[PDB]
DNA sequence: CCTGGATGGGAA
């Protein structure tokens, strides 16, 4: 009956991740397994016979078994990996090895990143003529230090005639390795000390599609972590360095202390799709340069964090393939009609990153003049007015104005933004009585995020100027009218959040709508509200058609049948997560006929005794995890015909009995029983139940632990065989 | 290259 691969899990992948193993597991027949993952175990020594039973392995991951500081040194016998003559992928990263082990020629992908291998010679990689991918980053840098530098000897990799990918980051390299295999398409040599580049360093690299030479001359101003400042003032780039790269699609020159651009650099890069110029000193350069003149196939340009009014250069009008532009951390306080003028006629520019720029003045109307803008991020600036649920992803004209300095919303600020479909105003300081006058131009707005503000919500004309509004986020919002009276007057509103709100005395005793389908009302005081007797007894009843209701964290200690009966009869989902429900009659679920999903986790249902799941509930999933459930009455789940998922994890069950379920147990798609102090006597009967539904219980192989006996406590229900008595 | 703003992943 047992799973064949104790103490690991069978997914042709055998998963043995995070099992504290100090040796390679031996386990039926192991002849059919092809993938083995042993990530973050404790294997510090490998041996000639350790993989002999796994001769058919294609993929082997040994990452994080013997990590150097922060020490650990891994020893590897000469023949360990040779047993696997068809090994294709191997990850040896985060292991304390000093030389590369002998490897079979079948190998295609190899990772030696974050090890202690300080020299690569022709003998290091002997016979790897089918190698396509080689990564070795992080062998000589501040988090994995070394004296001197990694050494890659001239022509060492020439035997790798099929090599397409090579990464040698964080290795204190002073020069590009010489005579690299001409087959290269990807070369990452960033974050070394290569302070000078010429065409010679890239000699015969004519199949390159991406080159990353960034971080080799680093300004270390306001560096959070240890950083080697460049001896030079700038990366020294020979003007002809890149010309022969005719298939170059990606180039990254980030953090190179570049003070000017030279159009020579890109002159022959006729398929440059992605250019990264971030973290340099190109503030003035992007304002005046001509370098962009012919960058005609460029789709992505990153100018972020490049340290009189900012105005992009005229050459930017040539970037007619440009889809995405990053201008974060440039720090310009003004956004006018000349700032981004040369972008406006670009036929495919859909994404504009403009955050962390301390913008305190913005004519946002400019974004209505663009050809295909779909997302402009203006978050984390200092905008305070007009000048003088967000997903929304990819498909909607979206603007992010979060974390700005808006205290008051004036409708003139939105002139010519009338195509906006999604908008965020969250984490501002808007203290305003919203009255239906604030968002007039926003005729097409569907999604509005106003969370983390100080809105006054008494006025029933609130948001009535937003006739397409479908989703309104008012979460974490802090004597006339009534709170939330506006909800009934928004005919399109399908999704609403009033979570973690300041719910005052004059709050409307009713929420009404014909359209709201999801209401998040978590983190409020529904416990205190429903304690007020009849006053809030029908609070949610007016939400006709409501499908989803979140009442998490509302300090609920009881749920009377009247309160359930007076929720909208359309409910399919109800969450009472993280309340204080101590007792609850399950037959009262009859008052929610269409209920499919019920979440009662984080409460204190000490047991599942009081009543049963009633005929003929349509309940599909029941989450009752993190309750101190010590007992379940037989046939409890028996009547829930449609039951498919049940989570009993983190309860105080000593067993899990078949009698709780009946025939339903075999249509269950999940049955989670983890983190129960199971009592693992030699007689224990739950073991035979769990094995029957093994395919449908998560983490059975080793995640289902014993709470007793004392020697078996904290250990798997297979740490000893329990079926021996 | 992706990711963030620092770094680690990655895998024809
Ligand atoms: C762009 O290419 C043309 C020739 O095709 C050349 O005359 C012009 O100088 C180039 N622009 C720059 C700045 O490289
Ligand atoms: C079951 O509940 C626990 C509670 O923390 C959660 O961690 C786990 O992801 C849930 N499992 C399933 C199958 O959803």
């Amino acid at each position: 009956t047992l799973p064949a691969f104790l103490p690991c899990e069978l997914k042709g992948l055998v998963d043995c991740n995070w099992l504290f193993l100090k040796s390679v597991p031996r386990f039926a027949s192991c002849s059919n397994i092809t993938r083995l993952s042993l990530i973050s175990n404790r294997i510090h020594h490998l041996h000639n016979s350790d993989f002999v039973h796994l001769s058919n392995l294609r993929q082997l991951n040994l990452k994080w078994n013997c990590p150097p500081t922060g020490s650990c040194h891994m020893t590897i016998e000469p023949r360990t990996f040779l047993a696997m003559r068809t090994l294709e992928e191997l990850n040896l990263s985060y292991n304390g090895i000093t030389t590369v082990p002998r490897l079979p020629s079948s190998l295609v992908n190899l990772s030696l990143s974050h090890t202690n291998i300080l020299v690569l010679d022709a003998n290091s990689l002997a016979g790897l003529y089918s190698l396509r991918v080689l990564f070795m980053d992080g062998n000589c840098y501040y988090k994995n230090p070394c004296t001197g530098a990694v050494k890659v000897t001239p022509g060492a990799l020439l035997g790798l005639s099929q090599l397409t990918h090579l990464s040698l980051k964080y290795n204190n390299l002073t020069k590009v390795p010489r005579q690299l295999p001409p087959s290269l398409e990807y070369l990452l040599v960033s974050y070394n000390l290569i302070v000078k580049l010429g065409p010679e360093d890239l000699a015969q690299l004519t199949s390159l599609r991406v080159l990353d030479v960034g971080g080799n001359c680093r300004r270390c101003d306001h560096a959070p972590n240890p950083c080697i400042e460049c001896g030079q003032k700038s990366l020294h780039l020979h003007p002809e360095t890149f010309h022969h790269l005719s298939h170059l699609e990606g180039l990254v020159l980030k953090d190179s202390s570049l003070h000017t651009l030279n159009s020579s650099w890109f002159q022959g890069l006729v398929q440059l799709s992605v250019l990264d110029l971030s973290e340099n000193f190109l503030y003035e350069s992007i304002t005046h340069t001509n370098a962009f003149q012919n960058l005609t196939r460029l789709r992505k340009l990153n100018l972020s964090f490049n340290y009189a009014r900012l105005h992009l250069a005229s050459s930017f009008k040539n970037l007619v393939s440009l889809q995405e532009l990053n201008m974060n951390g440039i720090f310009f306080r003004l956004l006018n009609k000349y700032t981004l003028r040369w972008l406006a006629d670009l036929p495919k520019l859909h994404t504009l990153h403009l955050q962390m720029n301390f913008i305190n003045q913005a004519q946002l109307s400019i974004f209505g003049t663009f050809r295909a803008l779909r997302f402009v991020d203006l978050s984390d600036n200092r905008i305070s007015g007009p000048s003088t649920m967000d997903r929304c992803k990819n498909f909607k004209f979206t603007m992010d104005l979060s974390r700005n300095n808006l205290v008051t919303i004036k409708p003139e600020m939105f002139v010519q933004l009338s195509r906006l479909q999604c908008l965020s105003l969250s984490h501002n300081s808007i203290a305003q009585a919203v009255n239906g006058s604030q968002f007039l131009p926003l005729t097409n707005l569907q999604v509005l995020d106003l969370s983390h503000n100080k809105l006054d919500l008494y006025h029933w004309k609130s948001f009535s100027e937003l006739p397409q509004l479908q989703a309104l986020d008012l979460s974490y919002n802090s004597g006339i009218g009534h709170q939330f009276s506006f909800v009934t007057h928004l005919s399109m509103l399908q999704s609403l959040s009033l979570a973690h709100n300041d719910i005052h005395t004059r709050v409307s005793s009713h929420l009404n709508s014909n359209s709201v389908r999801f209401l998040d009302f978590s983190g409020n005081g529904m416990g205190r509200m429903w304690d007020e007797g009849g006053l809030y007894l029908h609070f949610f009843q007016g939400l006709s058609g409501l499908l989803k209701l979140d009442l998490s964290q509302n300090n609920l200690h009881i749920l009377r049948p009247q309160n359930l009966d007076n929720l909208p009869k359309s409910l399919k989902l109800l969450s009472l997560r993280d309340n204080y429900l101590s007792f609850f009659n399950w037959t009262s679920l009859s008052f929610l006929p269409n209920l499919e999903v019920l979440d009662l986790a984080g409460n204190q249902l000490k047991a599942l005794t009081q009543g049963t799941l009633p005929n003929g509930t349509l309940l599909q999933k029941l989450d009752v995890s993190s309750n101190s459930i010590v007992s379940v009455v037989p046939a409890f789940f028996a009547l829930a015909v449609e039951l498919k998922e049940v989570n009993l994890s983190h309860n105080i069950l000593k067993t899990v009995d078949r009698s709780w379920f009946g025939p339903i147990v075999m249509q269950l798609t999940v049955l989670d029983v983890r983190s129960n102090p199971l009592h693992c006597a030699c007689g224990a009967a739950f073991v035979d139940l769990l094995l029957e539904v093994q395919t449908k219980v998560p983490g059975l192989a080793n995640g289902v632990k014993c709470g007793s006996p004392g020697q078996l406590q904290g250990r798997s229900i297979f740490a000893q065989d329990l079926r021996l008595c």
